[PDB]
């Protein structure tokens, strides 16, 4: 449909003109969207046509406007238009806040028993490993089977995610980004099954891993707290942006110097690669010895490399880092607090394609009528009205 | 009243309406609030009729812009209007100035004595302590009964305070935070009592943090200079807004890679969780030490976790901190001024309800008339004028 | 020509008009600039008579504009002139997007070989080595001479830029910085070779600050990614503005303390100035020992001279860089973006007075015609035009 | 005068009413100031009939301007008023610009005799000390009594300093900071000598502070460098602004949680307060040791009170410190560089005071005439002008 495209290319005044048209007419208020049936004293109740949300239609707006490539024009201004943006500030406060929280009190518990089912595996070799008959360990065991089932539930919705859009690898980790961890995630769970029954000690590095990145994925549920969520976008765009870009230039200036290190050191402990790259490393955290060896020739040409190391990158692109974050923070400021609503919106059309079997709830705030008027004949039965309300404005 | 609903509910420009409205008419200039009375050469003094302070009214206006819900519009804005925002600064620099530095003398001195009555606690088992006969501890004795008795003081004006007010355990640590920390102070001073009595050594634990916090208490005193006190507004929102939320994503990354390399450890030192999670602290400090424990198998494991938690917890939210402070400054950088301006003015309020028995001062700036004119008869005894002046605006 | 002396003066809408002049009238459309020869549909194709690339003229337009003194009025600004805005733009991602990748291809390849050349050094004294029979240390030696060979082309390449330009000693650090650097690194590479033949083992200090160097000479080609070389430019900008300017300041305070604190310490260790100024230096980094010494009087001077130093460059001067170069991010945001966009201009006209044997490419986007009368005959084979394109702009 | 009240007052637009006067006019053009006498193509020579400078008048405008008392309106902008702000310029780059650099030449090599005095004295007991008859300690007496006249020398001249101007303790650290900083450094080299000949030892603190507070006087020549000079002022501003409010919030957590770490701690090494205090100040280094005894009870209350200290004051203060320099760094940035302007004004003026013996060239271009006109007779030799240019502005 043109309403569609215009969503799908992100023209915004387009959709705002659709969204809200007004006609008193004969034959001619069947055509209009916007029905102020409550023109009353200054509290101006209206009434909107809603062929949006996806109960209404097939490939339906709020999935085309949610499911957006992100090179579209602006994809964060579109949830603004004021029929989409109290619906699903109403489909949250009524409905799927409650369900939301639900998920995030499940993940909350997923991961204290993988926590625990971690915490005291078994120290002896040779896995996999025969439970005693001690009541602990039945703990463990049904730790260990919990565990896994949820890195069973996260693949399978990491894949049933994908094999419906399929970002085709560039969008992926472009816009789709913890989602991507989640299935990450549950990708080291199950190496670690393989592993624990191929009797490899190995899995314990995929268990790890597993978890690490588990906790992490902790942060997902700061969207639903508009505090912490926005706070969180933040951290998200400064990774893919102040990471790709300072990393080059840090590691530039950590594998050369610390190659220029170890060829001056003739031989000991430290002639090796890596355990002066650690060396020059730890200038960064704060533990930096600038005597950490004695075992070379020109000790002169050796303090001038740290001394030319840590003027380079420990005043001053470490300070450069704190800079450019605030100089970007600024433009994020705004940016970032969009992009916490479009995320919201996900979690809000995600749960109705999967609460599909009790979509009862599934309509929004009226279906009976606003109309009783068209062309064809009578209108007092359809077009499945939204019920809104407005303000004073004088 | 309507000037104190207007108040209550913080309509700023009603309140400006009110406080100065003029009528040279007559049977209208009993209506009238601001008197111009002497309209000479440039300075333009001016009597203002005051129903407004305390000691006119009961439930008067002072008293309800003070202590609001902070939910109304702006409650730090309607004390700058011109009758009060200098009746305060008249009571300020002529009555409270002298007493508020008075009370900040006597608890620097409270904290001296309940400094050095905790320095030279005994060392020997079995409290309480038998008081020796030698000249010294009857300082110590008394320094410990001066002390406890700052502890009762603290504890029955925080319930007074509370006892009045009641903010209803949301308004609570919303708006008169530090004052619950003079009651939290003196709360953990009192168990330190009990168990002083009940014979247990951990009394030693109140004691400490009723100290620590008694220390950082007299920043409360940072009120009553301008420089100092909007400083120290900035270091209260600072923490009830970026501890809530940094800490939050902080303890996310801490406890999920201090679980990670538990579980990767096998046996030893750092086996449990505790013992590792201080060592992923020590990172944040600028102690973390890399080459920690060498008790695993895996050490590309290890060092992965450390390096990834090193990048996204040393570097990276260490930096964002600074700079979502420094976001989050300019916008607090005059809203604060106003939470000064706010608490001095509780201040000014509070000691007037305390010294109540010598209120000869309790009255501001004239109370003998300004109006000399009544429809109902004479006029020239009443409405309390404050005498003010004024500027020259060509 | 008045063009060009537009150009080198930087007079900068002078140039836009010579640049984008027309005229529709007999005996004077060849006497104007920008023929907008298809007017169509609101893509307005126009074309460009360009005597301004280097294949037209000698001392020719981008030539004026790219080599300047920098001490011009925009030079930064001429090149977002409409003909040549593009023109570099189409040179670039048709012809020397290919070359420039080459050469970033070819020197990750050199610097990988120097350096295992470097890592693999012999430990044995008394250079040069014969050479083993094992076939380990022919690519030893394969390695020494490719890694020699660039410090050979690098040599020239370094000379016959400045013996064209000549910048005169001012303008050579100024604007021609990383230039300098591989002619810097190069000349280490050949000190150390001489000194490898001079027996003296003292040349592996030459050949180490010839990789330090060298590894940070691949910031480069840094620029070609429009994300990475305009963060790499304010890297640039930061050292030669706050380095010149903090550490003159901390160097002083660094060698105050750091004479007054040997002058405290009688006999010992740190009785020299070097081995102090190291101790000193190390409270930079966050490894500042506050009792790094016993061996003097008067330790409270002792440790008010740390203490006093500690305030005023640890906590006091590094976070005035870290505000200081914020301060100077916002101003250098715009302006270093401006110098991203040269710094590409002089790589596009540099590969052209280098791949000049094959100079079929040398031409842009057209050299038929574009004017077809002349008021001294015809003009339907000369004007060698550039078509270009347009927007829509209603 | 009205003129030099204009400027003691600080009245800004007045002062440039006065020094701008223009009248062709008969018995009027007398009463002028601005002499446009060549009135040529665009650029407009001026002539300016300057009782201004010092040479001209007794108690005259500049010395009013520079010596104000800083609760003036703007004392940093009456200087940017186009008669005096080239004059300073002239007589900058003509004049003063060369005995400036000979005085920084000077001190360069006052603080190089003093230093090495200093680095090489005798270790052994009781001073003084008789001079062995070998040729080196002769270079250390004649170091030693250079040094001292030196102290001499900023002692009578900081005191005829102070001697003239009385800036009543008020405005002396408030302004003449920097100048105190001289006399300071002057005073404690006179109390070594006191010490020295007194036979105690303690004379090396004296000599110590002497020589500490010495090396960072040499920032005082960093105005003569307006690259360098704006920046040392905001170095001063820092100090006198973020020290005295950071460093009181400071030290009440540090004294706070000290002292609560104190009386937790039952016996051993750290037992005292002063020694706990450092290792308490230790973690604002980078230097903080978690685990830095255990020889008290209950582990968990004194890890809790490292914690709260540690958040509190280092990831919290010392971020907040970074902020508020940065908020006020952009607040300084304009009105730094006017503090600079007028601490090169003052030190123009004082050398005239010094260099009064050599004042040919006292005077400032011009004092032969431009008038040739008044009504009581005849003006062509008087009236001492300033020959000036200007710009063209169309
Ligand atoms: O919306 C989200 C935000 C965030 C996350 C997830 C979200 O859905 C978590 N996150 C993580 S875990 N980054 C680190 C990845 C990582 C972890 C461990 C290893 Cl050993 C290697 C790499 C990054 C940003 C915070
Ligand atoms: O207006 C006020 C400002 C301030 C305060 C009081 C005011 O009235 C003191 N303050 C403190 S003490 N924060 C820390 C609390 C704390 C202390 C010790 C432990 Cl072991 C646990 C928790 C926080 C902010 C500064
Ligand atoms: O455009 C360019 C940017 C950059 C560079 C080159 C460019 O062409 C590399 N660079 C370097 S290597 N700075 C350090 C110099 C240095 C290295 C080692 C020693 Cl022992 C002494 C001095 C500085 C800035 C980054
Ligand atoms: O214009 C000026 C700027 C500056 C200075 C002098 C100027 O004239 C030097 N300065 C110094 S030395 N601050 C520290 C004082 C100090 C030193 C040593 C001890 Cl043990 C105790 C106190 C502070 C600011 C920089």
């Amino acid at each position: 449909t043109p309403l569609a495209l215009a969503a799908s290319s992100g023209k915004i005044g387009v959709l705002a003109y659709i969204l809200q048209r007004e006609i008193h007419e004969p034959e001619c208020r069947h055509l209009s969207r916007k029905f102020t049936e409550w023109a009353y004293g200054p509290v101006h109740s209206s009434l909107y046509d809603l062929s949006c949300i996806d109960t209404c239609e097939k490939n339906s707006v709020l999935e085309v406007i949610a499911y957006s490539s992100s090179e579209t024009p602006n994809r964060h201004d579109m949830l603004l238009v004021e029929p989409l943006n109290r619906l699903l500030q109403d489909k949250w406060d009524r409905f799927v806040k409650r369900i939301f929280y639900f998920n995030f009190f499940v993940y909350c518990l997923y991961m204290i028993i993988f926590t625990a089912a971690a915490y005291y595996r078994p120290v002896e070799g040779l896995p996999p490993y025969k439970l005693k008959n001690t009541v602990g360990d039945y703990f463990r065991v049904t730790g260990e089977i919990l565990s896994v089932s949820g890195g069973v539930y996260f693949f399978f919705r990491g894949i049933q995610y994908f094999l419906q859009r399929r970002p085709s690898l560039k969008s992926l980790f472009v816009d789709s980004y913890s989602e991507i961890l989640f299935f990450v995630q549950s990708l080291f769970m199950l190496v670690s099954v393989v592993l624990y029954f191929s009797q490899r000690k190995e899995y314990v590095a995929s268990m790890v891993f597993s978890l690490a990145m588990g906790w992490t994925n902790m942060l997902y549920y700061t969207r639903g707290f508009q505090q912490m969520g926005i706070y969180a976008v933040m951290i998200e765009k400064m990774i893919l942006r102040d990471l790709c870009r300072f990393m080059f230039v840090y590691l530039v200036f950590l594998f050369g110097f610390s190659t220029a290190v170890v060829t001056l050191i003739e031989d000991g402990k430290y002639n090796s690669l890596y355990s002066t790259c650690l060396e020059l490393f730890k200038f960064t955290i704060g533990m930096g010895d600038l005597e950490f060896t004695e075992n070379y020739d020109f000790k002169a040409v050796f303090i001038i490399l740290l001394l030319a190391y840590v003027i380079l990158t420990y005043i001053l692109l470490l300070n450069m880092l704190i800079a450019l974050m605030g100089e970007t923070v600024n433009k994020i400021a705004q940016e970032s607090k969009n992009i916490w609503k479009l995320q919201r919106a996900i979690t809000i059309l995600d749960t109705e394609k999967s609460f599909l079997k009790c979509m009862r709830k599934a309509f929004r705030s009226g279906k009976l009528l606003q109309v009783g008027f068209t062309p064809d004949g009578k209108d007092d039965y359809r077009w499945c009205f939204r019920v809104d309300e407005v303000n004073w404005t004088t």
